[PDB]
């Protein structure tokens, strides 16, 4: 094992091996490290607001809406798609890493074991009014999510041979830079997931620029670091066309990772 000096399951590739996300990524960890939401002033808070921000606008105030809608690597979070729901009438996150789902389908059930979003929904709904309560943003969400698949970016179908319907969207938060090794893998998995998105439908995707790593306490992950341009040319040879584009300065405190700032576009497939 390398200890820090490089990224886990990085040691022979020079990129954490997709078995380590089966080995060491501990879901609760993670949620408790960069979710905790507990003083809004972290990092790691400011971060997600500015998620949960676009998010808003993305699926709220601009037009994207339809039938269904397809999170990709959704980890064991779902902020993500709290401002979704309301313009989705079904959604199916996915993943790679067991361990992810299983934390995700413990908070479906709203199993008592269950990571808390209590307050992460409560700032999704003044964003959004104020119309509801938390208890029934929840509850709101919780039937949208109709699926939980395993899923895997790299592979010619990301979601193996289960069938669905060509997607109205397509959103991926935090997952790219992490599933993606290499600029040509990048790029193949942005057309790989053109293969469930019907056409002229929306690609959304928010991750970190210049990020070599993210740490989850001290297991250190491998991070794609990618500028603006590479990630704009990249997705342009993917076949999808650049609705908007929005870089922030914000980054994550140093221990945690060494991004600078992120990006959030918004793109149709040609
Ligand atoms: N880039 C940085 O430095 C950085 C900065 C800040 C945070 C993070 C993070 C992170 C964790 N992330 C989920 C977060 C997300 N839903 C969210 O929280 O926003 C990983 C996800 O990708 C995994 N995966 C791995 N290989 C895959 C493959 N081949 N196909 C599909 N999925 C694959 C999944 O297991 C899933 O967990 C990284």
């Amino acid at each position: 094992h390398s200890s820090g000096l490089v990224p886990r399951g990085s040691m022979e590739s020079g990129f954490t091996s997709k078995d380590t996300y089966l080995s060491h990524f501990n879901p609760r960890d993670y949620l408790e490290k960069y979710y905790k939401f507990g003083s809004r002033h972290s990092a790691e808070s400011q971060i997600l607001k500015h998620l949960l921000k676009n998010l808003f606008k993305i699926f709220c105030l601009d037009g994207v809406k339809g039938d269904l809608l397809i999170d990709i690597g959704s980890g064991p979070t779902i902020y993500q798609l709290l401002s979704a729901c309301e313009s989705f009438k079904e959604i199916v996150v996915t993943d790679y890493s067991d361990q992810n789902l299983q934390e995700l389908e413990k908070w479906l059930k709203a199993a008592p074991a269950a990571f808390d979003w209590s307050p992460v929904v409560t700032y999704v709904c003044d964003l959004e009014g104020n119309r509801v309560k938390g208890p029934e943003k929840e509850e709101k969400l919780r039937q949208a999510v109709k699926q939980v698949l395993k899923c895997d970016v790299t592979q010619s179908q990301p979601l193996g041979a289960v069938p669905l319907p060509p997607a109205d969207c397509v959103l991926s938060t935090l997952c790219l830079d992490a599933a993606c090794p290499d600029l040509p893998t990048y790029c193949r998995a942005l057309r790989n997931l053109g293969s469930l998105l019907k056409p002229g439908g929306f690609l959304v995707i928010m991750d970190a620029l210049k990020s070599s790593y993210y740490m989850i306490g001290e297991q250190k992950f491998s991070s794609l670091p990618l500028g603006r341009e590479a990630v704009e040319a990249a997705v342009k040879e993917a076949g999808y066309t650049i609705e908007w584009f929005e870089v922030i300065s914000q980054s994550y405190s140093s221990t945690m990772a060494n991004n600078e700032g992120l990006f959030s576009l918004v793109a149709r497939k040609l």
